[PDB]
């Protein structure tokens, strides 16, 4: 059979979510999967893990670039060897990817924002966590964010990078909240950011005091959600974007790559002709929890966290 390769961007659960996906679909559709994650950012680990990849002779690539500039000639010389290539959770628009599957990015963040100027009614100060300063879905969350609660008198106060290591995530928050004792809300772009900013808040008394709105749904996240140490977190399609991303490639490989194209969803933005996934997102609350744990037991979405029914045949 064909073998398909998949390199996400760090060790965390939210990748683990990922490969989920990628081993159903290869189940599911009988092909072969390789999976990789660096322990934190580290754009020189996905680099020759994509070389790897290219040597070994895979079918096709799913790469999710911690620098969409970086990856470009790697791709390029993928794509010249006859690999197909596309990216997941994070693009590289101008690398000859062919298609992007995964959350829209810059509208979450704007979506987030929003939910932000409500919480805390126009006015506040945000400290923001993220694990990245150049991988493009960081960037797109933060400036839809940005954008949403531009109008308002609401001020980031700091924008922390914690490289996507969660320890790091914790003393960046911790040291924030000491910086700043009126803090009226951190925001979390990745997945470590959510869970380390509600474990400081909750460490320093004030949950509901100082709020959180993230990202992700991880158990951990989830908790908290439950807790109401978070009060909203947009949920994305993890175990979706390992799924359709070899689920693409396989097509691409048995129907070829303009066949596969042609039954995507096709966007053109400033005149260029492109492909997008969207994965989806949901906004979860401690109001609407147990109607996403719903949603994602009807969708077929595997959530460790919560109850779960079985249905016997
Ligand atoms: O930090 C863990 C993960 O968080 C998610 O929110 C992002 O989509 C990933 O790109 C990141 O690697």
């Amino acid at each position: 059979m064909l073998t398909i390769g998949v390199i996400g961007k760090s060790v965390h659960p939210y990748w683990s979510q990922v490969e989920q996906g990628v081993k159903a679909a290869g189940k599911a559709l009988g092909v072969d999967t390789k999976f990789f994650v660096p322990q934190k950012e580290d754009i020189n680990a996905q680099l020759q893990m994509l070389e790897s990849f290219i040597a070994e002779g895979v079918n096709g690539i799913a790469i999710a670039p911690s620098d969409p500039t970086a990856v470009i000639p790697t791709i390029k010389k993928a794509l010249e060897m006859g690999i197909p290539v596309v990216t997941l959770d994070t693009d590289s628009p101008d690398s000859g990817r062919y298609v992007y599957i995964g959350t829209d990015n810059y509208q979450a963040g704007y979506t987030a924002g929003l939910i932000m100027k409500e919480l805390l009614g126009g006015k506040g100060k945000v400290v923001i966590g993220t694990g990245s300063l150049t991988a493009m879905n960081s960037l797109q969350r933060i400036q839809g964010f940005k954008d949403a609660i531009k109008d308002s008198e609401i001020e980031i106060v700091d924008i922390l990078n914690d490289e996507e290591d969660g320890a790091r995530a914790v003393s960046l928050a911790e040291a924030a909240l000491n910086a700043h004792p009126d803090l009226d809300a951190f925001f979390g772009v990745y997945a470590y950011n959510g869970p380390a900013q509600a474990l400081v808040v909750k460490n320093a008394g004030k949950v509901g005091k100082v709020k959180i709105v993230c990202f992700d749904t991880t158990p951990d996240i989830l908790q908290y959600v439950k807790e109401g140490v978070i009060q909203a977190t947009m949920g994305q399609r993890p175990y979706m974007m390992g799924y359709l991303s070899v689920t693409v490639l396989y097509l691409m490989n048995k129907i070829g790559v303009q066949n596969t194209l042609m039954m995507l969803p096709k966007v053109k933005v400033d005149g260029k002709v492109d492909y997008v996934i969207d994965t989806g997102v949901d906004v979860v609350t401690p109001e609407n929890l147990d109607e996403y744990l719903k949603k994602m037991e009807e969708l077929g979405i595997p959530i460790k966290f919560g109850s779960h029914h079985h249905h016997h045949h």
